[PDB]
């Protein structure tokens, strides 16, 4: 159980102008062409997704990616003002693998319902993690991995309402967000199957109810905070989308097609550090991301629930939680 400096590996192509590729060609080595996995027999190891230095390293790398790929024109902090060249770039996240250096291995939990904190009974050793897209978002976790058997609820302590709940879905729900070619260059929309979304919500609700027996599970919109957190926010092709999810986080959801209104914003509250980053107006043309919703970030309301209802609202903002949603099954160990 030691802290070491992981290295990254990817399939980035040197000819590719896409920024994640450009960053990874310099920062990472090539993906392991022949990866070996060794099942450890009759072995139990403790994992803690909430105290895992792998998360802090990924955070540093995504910050480094965004420093190259999403350079704001103006960056404001309470101690600083920066004005700089801010060219548009080609942006589409690629998978990144995190790898143990010599004298260290990465243990991988293979229990398919492991909650991320406690003993794992089916462990194997790997050199590198599977490829993980560094997708930055709030509310909905996009383009990540699915739970194999059932929905998994992950929290440092479910009884602490202040702690984020990471939900991992078993079945993904598609979301297509589009700023059409064109009147209002900042208006966009997402389309999602209400049938599929509603089924996901119902399954997540049933899993939550197992931890709050005799309580009715309600989903509601965020109580307040920055727009990054009160909307589903993500970057699509270099543009910052803010998508209203009032249609999603409700107790009555239609089985028809749901349309979410979105805005593209130039002024964003940064996740990397406290401050504002100001970007140039959106590129021309159709901007579209079709993504798989593979998880949720939820916060449960605190206080006496007079109604016998537990209320859950979408949340996010600390992108370490995004990385935890993928790194929960891994831990770095010193071989000897
Ligand atoms: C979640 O994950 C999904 C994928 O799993 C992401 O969706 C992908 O988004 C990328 C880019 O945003 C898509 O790739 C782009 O596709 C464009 C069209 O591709 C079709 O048409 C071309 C041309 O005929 C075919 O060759 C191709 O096979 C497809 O049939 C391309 O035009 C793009 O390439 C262009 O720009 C690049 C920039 O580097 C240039 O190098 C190229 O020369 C070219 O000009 C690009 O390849 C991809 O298709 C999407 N996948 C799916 C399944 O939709 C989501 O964006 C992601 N969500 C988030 C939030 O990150
Ligand atoms: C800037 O903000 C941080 C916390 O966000 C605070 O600790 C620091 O004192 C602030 N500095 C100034 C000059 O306001
Ligand atoms: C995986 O570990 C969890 C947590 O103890 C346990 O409930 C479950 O039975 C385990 N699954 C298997 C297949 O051993
Ligand atoms: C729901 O998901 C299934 C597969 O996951 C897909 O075939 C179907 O088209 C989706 N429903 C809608 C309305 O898009
Ligand atoms: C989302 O849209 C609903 C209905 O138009 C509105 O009441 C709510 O204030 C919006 N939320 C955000 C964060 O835009
Ligand atoms: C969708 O919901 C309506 C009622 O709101 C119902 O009549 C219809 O059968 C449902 N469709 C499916 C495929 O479940």
């Amino acid at each position: 159980e030691a802290k070491t400096t992981l290295f990254c590996a990817s399939d980035a192509k040197a000819y590719e102008k896409e920024c994640h590729n450009v960053w990874a060609t310099h920062a990472c080595v090539p993906t392991d062409p022949n990866p070996q996995e060794v099942v450890l027999e009759q072995v139990t190891e403790n994992f803690n997704m909430w105290k895992n230095d792998m998360v802090d390293q990924m955070q540093e790398d995504v910050i480094s990616i965004w420093d190259q790929c999403l350079k704001p024109c103006v960056k404001l902090t309470n101690t600083s003002t920066l004005t700089q060249a801010c060219p548009k770039v080609t942006f589409d996240p690629i998978p990144i693998h995190y790898c143990a250096p010599a004298g260290y291995a990465i243990l991988k939990c293979n229990n398919k319902t492991f909650n991320g904190k406690g003993p794992c009974n089916n462990v194997s050793t790997v050199q590198c993690t599977h490829g993980i897209k560094p997708v930055v978002s709030t509310q909905l976790l996009l383009n990540g991995s699915l739970a194999e058997e059932e929905i998994v609820i992950r929290s440092k302590n479910l009884r602490d309402n202040a702690k984020i709940i990471i939900v991992q879905l078993q079945k993904s729900v598609e979301i297509v967000c589009t700023r059409p070619n064109n009147g209002d260059i900042r208006q966009a929309y997402c389309q999602i199957s209400g049938r599929n979304w509603s089924e996901a919500v119902n399954q997540v609700k049933k899993k939550l109810k197992e931890h709050f027996p005799h309580k009715n599970i309600s989903f509601q919109s965020s109580s307040g905070g920055d727009l990054e957190i009160t909307t589903h926010s993500f970057n699509c092709g270099g543009e910052f989308f803010y998508c209203n999810t009032s249609g999603l986080f409700q107790d009555t959801i239609s089985n028809a097609t749901i349309m979410l209104p979105c805005r593209i914003k130039q002024i964003i509250n940064m996740w990397q550090e406290v401050g504002k980053a100001i970007y140039a107006p959106p590129i021309k043309g159709q901007i579209t991301c079709k993504s798989d919703i593979t998880g949720l970030l939820l916060l449960r309301d605190g206080g006496d629930t007079t109604d016998n209802t537990e209320i859950f609202r979408p949340s996010g903002g600390d992108m370490r939680d995004n990385w935890r949603s993928e790194l929960y099954k891994y831990k770095v160990v010193e071989i000897k």
